[PDB]
């Protein structure tokens, strides 16, 4: 009927590591989607579905969710009789197929890859751009552009420096649209450069995994003082605030917090997570930081509560949510956060990444849709964030095109809507009060 | 007629620089292309056309070059009546309306975008894919997959160490296929980070522009070091060789060459290209490597002939020839090399590409398809090294998905080629 050819591969992603990609016909023609991959993930995401054979790809091949797609959810979907047009019915059709909690059976990254291609088809054969398939699909009706995260000072667990927080992340929330909002982005990103260079010399302007700078600092504060700094000589203080995303579950040591965790062990730098709080109320005060990502660890309920009540900023759950209903249900409950970071392939389908945002912005939580640190040259997410009305996306410094595909694809959606193009700009954190 | 809309627009390249994108519109839809940037260019290069607004992008915008397409050289290709299969009349048709010889009025970027989704749409309309449409533009009946070249360790100019040289590559020559090649190359890269890692730190593993890593190194024959230690470690010592892009023509100092360039000037360090030509023979002699690309200066034909003349191996012009009929036919009679790197936008247009490459070819030389440092999403160049039947392409480390794409892209190539598909190997200088 609807669905004539289902097909996947193995592909690289920006990293060099192998995964899904997925060819969906119709007669309305070829519909190719890629998944990404996490470097920093949480414990409660779903089943990310390695081969473990070590001598391909040190392990890290993916053909068994590739054959999983094309020997049994393949015939399955096109034997169903549903069209491509029915995302939930199909997807309910995968879970009910792979029949586990985390789909550990097919694997996340199986069931992602035919669900994201399903949603581009069924976009052509309601002969709508895919933002707009997706935002009927969500109950949406007045789209919205979203202010770009730029993350531009990479530390973290697979950055090379000591830099222990992951992401520090520029908002052009002054922007006059978001292709002015790229301008400024990039402008202060190549001011950065400049400003590293000249402080910490040329060794220190090479790049992480999404096209940050990876400089040789220890001191978080300090990667706050280089952005500030390029800020101010880009001539955009007025203009553009600062994110971050601390991920704080990849140095939590023991019921404490190590800032210097890629350093040699030593218990006695550790701090508890009230000192923690403390240093991020220093930063929210000495910094225009707007935005907190992961500040403690996914399972410490009482340290994200605590702080989320003592500030105004915004508090995104990733880890500590991983796009998960009953995990989000959970942390508006306890109140241990104020907006969610959406990643498709934390949860594992189109329909119950959608399902969670909805669950978040109706109890007035923010959206901000991510990428992972590890990417392909999908867009999907630019489309995504556009029908889903969340007015915020991170997908990477404007550096590397894995990024920057999604960043291109959404000026083009900017573009196409015209006249009728809002941007987000400063209410980017409920978008839907514009 | 033919084609109905031509619409240009202002996208960010890998480093995030703006570049130019065209949308083609037929009767069979949207054709969709984007220009790649270069960083070391060579002086003879086609003019890449820049706003120069300080106030906007840093003087990198591309707004001229995107209104060129859109105010003059768009309606003159659709007012031509000219179908998109006519690649050569479409591009003639570029050449004269800009009317310069180095494409300065409309820039080698507002040309070459058009020249690529132009290239595309005839694709379609010929009921073909791409790289077959190439392959009759060029006049080839039997296609090639190619052994990559992947830059795994980065320096020059635009990186981020002392490393003089710039690209360090390797070649999976002895691989079964271009999808193993794909493997050989991304495990050797992440071996290779272990190595480097154990040796240096962490620091020392963040990437370039190319996706290759940039240590904290100063020695050249360290980085072949550290590259063949990969190789060995993942134990592909018979099945891959390593290559090298110098760009001598980055720390060319008036007659001699500095190793050391991105030092506080010091010219009692210079040595001549009588010298950097004995040190390639060292390279050449203690490690596997089969290809050394601009180990001279743009203007230096004398040691280009003099060192090409004594050597065995693959020697590649890039800055040298920057994909020019005029400059090939010079370094062909004068055998500065014997192998022509081949970049769209060095030259401006498809169709002189072609020609380009068949002129090497037709003298013998190796043809390596390649990149730009600065790159987009767009998969052009694998469906051209395919389509040319060239046999090697250098389009980045296995990192960065502005590298990935052409790889992945390469390797949907080859498996929708399948019985028909031939992978290079050995043969990557002759798939003749
Ligand atoms: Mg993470
Ligand atoms: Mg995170
Ligand atoms: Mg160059």
């Amino acid at each position: 009927m609807s669905i004539e050819k289902i097909w996947a591969r193995e592909i690289l992603d920006s990293r060099g590591n192998p995964t899904v990609e997925v060819d969906l016909y119709t007669a309305k023609g070829l519909f190719r989607a890629a998944v990404p991959s996490g470097a920093s993930t949480g414990i409660y995401e779903a089943l990310e579905l390695r081969d473990g054979d070590k001598q391909r790809y040190l392990g890290k091949g993916v053909l068994k969710a590739v054959d999983h797609i094309n020997s049994t959810i393949a015939p399955a979907l096109i034997s169903s009789g549903l069209s491509v047009v029915e995302q939930e019915k199909l997807d309910n059709l995968m879970l009910e197929l792979d029949g586990t909690e985390n789909k550990s059976k097919f694997g996340a990254n199986a069931i992602l890859g035919v669900s994201l291609a399903v949603c581009k088809a069924g976009a052509a054969e309601r002969e709508l751009p895919l933002y707009r398939h997706i935002a009927q699909l969500a109950g949406n009706s007045d789209l919205i552009l979203p202010v770009p995260a730029f993350n531009v000072i990479n530390g973290g667990s697979h950055a090379g420096n000591k830099l222990a927080m992951q992401e520090f992340m520029i908002l052009p929330v002054g922007a006059e649209s978001f292709r002015d909002a790229m301008r400024l982005g990039a402008e202060v990103y190549h001011t950065l450069k400049g400003v590293i260079k000249d402080k910490y010399g040329k060794d220190a302007t090479n790049v992480g995994d999404e096209g940050g700078f990876a400089p040789n600092i220890l001191e978080n504060s300090e990667a706050l003082e280089l952005v500030k700094e390029a800020i101010d000589k880009a001539g955009y203080t007025e203009k553009i605030v600062i994110g971050m995303d601390v991920a704080a579950s990849e140095f939590y040591r023991d019921g404490k917090y190590d800032l210097d965790f890629k350093s040699p062990t030593d218990p006695s730098r550790y701090i508890t997570g009230d000192q923690l709080g403390a240093l991020y109320q220093d930063f929210v005060r000495d910094y225009p930081v707007v935005s907190i990502e992961d500040p403690f660890d996914q399972d410490d309920w009482a340290a994200w509560s605590k702080f989320t009540a003592n500030v105004g900023i915004q508090i995104v759950g990733d880890d500590l949510t991983v796009t998960n209903p009953k995990r989000i249900e959970r942390a508006v409950e306890e109140k241990a956060c104020n907006c969610l970071l959406l990643k498709v392939n934390q949860i594992g389908s189109v329909t119950e990444a959608i399902q969670a945002c909805k669950l978040a912005q109706e109890n007035g939580w923010g959206v901000m849709v991510s990428h992972r640190s590890g990417e392909t040259e999908d867009t999907f997410i630019a489309d995504l964030v556009v029908g889903l009305c969340t007015g915020q996306i991170k997908t990477g410094a404007p550096c590397r095109s894995e990024r920057l595909a999604k960043y291109n694809q959404l000026m083009r959606i900017e573009e196409e809507l015209g006249d009728e193009a809002r941007f987000a700009g400063h209410n980017f954190r409920n978008p839907s009060v514009l």
